[PDB]
């Protein structure tokens, strides 16, 4: 928390990438699917372009600072920023959307092996963020993106906060935060730690184990803190053995120091990933398959471009400016 942050902020020309379609709009702004072509390089990189006004440019550049400071296979990569009227965040395109939408659409072909492996990767990413003293404050299935069915990464650092040295927690001021993923101490006292991210990790796992069910469905956020304070929690999903449900309940304990560490969640879920049918009970588990075409034909349909001979995923484009 005291070392100098010598990350490179890369400025990209607007001319060298093309918007193609709207992937989504909302409170976060708008996200476009696009192709980035660094002139000189015989390369086409599939990218996602996020736009959020003086107040907007500050918040965008705060997220850019955070994303430019992380480099992990299970955290999403910031490729650079573009200095238009409103600043654009250029990020790596995750061609399969959010893990929440993925498990909802493919609920009938998702096996226990995939579910448990996603839990490992998400915990690997969150453990890396803890190593960097970064509290995400918005971990949820909607903020886990699918590069391939076997590879997911964490996104949306709009609420992320770097804990300065000798600061063990972040105290927020007001703001709109998703109540149903927040730890109780965050709801009541606006205190955020890496252990409050663990609470959100448990809700995220619950989202996956229910194939994308909404937590506390049909209950107003007004009543969430009242529910948890009385000792009520999310129910045991049908496919979950007590082994898996016990891990979720440990993430939702009142004492934040009694919750597991992301380190330990990696170990536990990786152990279960070696005998998946012993911990998740899914009918037809042995006959499930999820397609991940890395063919050059796959990108021609995704990017709506006939020629994709030079397509390079952002994870293979490491060439500096
Ligand atoms: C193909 O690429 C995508 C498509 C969708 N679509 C397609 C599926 C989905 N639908 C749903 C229902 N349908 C029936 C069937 C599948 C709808 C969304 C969504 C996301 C990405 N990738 C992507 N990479 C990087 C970013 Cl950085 C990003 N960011 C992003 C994109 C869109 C929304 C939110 C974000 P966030 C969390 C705030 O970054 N998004």
């Amino acid at each position: 928390g005291e070392a100098p942050n010598q990350a490179l902020l890369r400025i990209l020309k607007e001319t060298e990438f093309k918007k193609i379609k709207v992937l989504g709009s909302g409170a976060f702004g708008t996200v476009y699917k696009g192709l980035w072509i660094p002139e000189g390089e015989k390369v086409k990189i599939p990218v996602a372009i996020k736009e959020l006004s003086p107040k907007a440019n500050k918040e965008i550049l705060d997220e850019a600072y955070v994303m430019a400071s992380v480099d992990n296979p299970h955290v999403c990569r910031l490729l650079g920023i573009c200095l238009t009227s409103t600043v654009q965040l250029i990020m790596q395109l995750m061609p399969f959307g959010s893990l929440l939408d993925y498990v909802r659409e493919h609920k009938d072909n998702i096996g226990s092996q995939y579910l448990l492996n996603w839990c490992v990767q998400i915990a690997k990413g969150m453990n890396y963020l803890e190593d960097r003293r970064l509290v995400h404050r918005d971990l949820a299935a909607r903020n886990v993106l699918v590069k391939t069915p076997q590879h997911v990464k964490i996104t949306d650092f709009g609420l992320a906060k770097l804990l300065g040295a000798a600061a063990a927690e972040y105290h927020a001021e007001g703001g709109k935060v998703p109540i149903k993923w927040m730890a109780l101490e965050s709801i009541l006292h606006r205190i955020y730690t890496h252990q409050s991210d663990v609470w959100s990790y448990g809700v995220t796992v619950w989202e996956l184990m229910t194939f994308g069910s909404k937590p506390y469905d049909g209950i107003p956020a007004s009543e969430i803190s009242s529910i948890l304070e009385k000792g009520e929690r999310l129910p045991q999903p049908p496919i979950c053995t007590i082994d898996v449900y016990m891990i979720m309940v440990k993430c939702w304990m009142i004492d934040a120091d009694s919750r597991p560490k992301f380190r330990e969640l990696i170990i536990e879920f990786s152990k279960m990933a070696r005998d998946p049918q012993r911990y998740l009970v899914i009918q037809g588990d042995e006959r499930m398959h999820l397609p991940s075409p890395t063919d050059s034909n796959f990108y021609r349909a995704l990017m709506d471009e006939e020629d994709m001979d030079d397509v390079v995923d952002a994870d293979e484009y490491l060439i500096p400016q």
